[PDB]
């Protein structure tokens, strides 16, 4: 697991900031990542359609009061919210689902929000990141592409 582990050791350093007023997931699978983000803000969302993923979730996250687990039907179907770091790391499955999920990340994003976006590489991790890359318009401020995995950050 010592892969996995550094994967996360870097991503959590790669943050700019030491804590975030709102931090949002869409996509609550990553359960261990969601742990050490927690330690990092003063509220954690994260939003799933599959109600297994919500369910965990809700447990991994039972002595930690300040988050919040939401479920919705359709992946463009986000909470209520002004989030100053959205965090994508779960590969959606085309490219306009893509934009999408961009759409709405641009809208809730604070006007100082930052955007961290990490995939394993098995629309492949490559051309995610291309695609955020190039709708955002917003400094990269961090990059690491590896042989297993591509890492990003985002600011304004």
């Amino acid at each position: 697991r010592w892969y996995e582990r550094r994967k996360r050791a870097l991503t959590l350093a790669a943050l700019p900031r030491e804590r975030y007023r709102a931090i949002f997931e869409p996509g609550c699978a990553n359960g261990e990542l969601s742990a050490d983000l927690a330690e990092r803000c003063d509220m954690l969302v994260c939003c799933d359609t599959s109600t297994q993923a919500v369910e965990l979730a809700r447990q991994r996250l039972a002595d930690v009061p300040h988050a919040r687990v939401v479920q919705a039907r359709l992946p463009h179907q986000w909470p209520a919210g002004q989030f100053d770091l959205i965090v994508f790391s779960e590969l959606y499955l085309d490219a306009a689902d893509l934009h999408r999920l961009i759409d709405c990340a641009l809208a809730a994003l604070s006007p100082d929000g930052q955007l961290l976006a990490c995939h394993w590489r098995p629309l492949n991790a490559q051309a995610v990141h291309a695609i955020l890359a190039e709708r955002l318009s917003m400094h990269r401020l961090f990059s690491h592409h590896e042989q297993d995995f591509l890492l990003d950050l985002w600011s304004r």
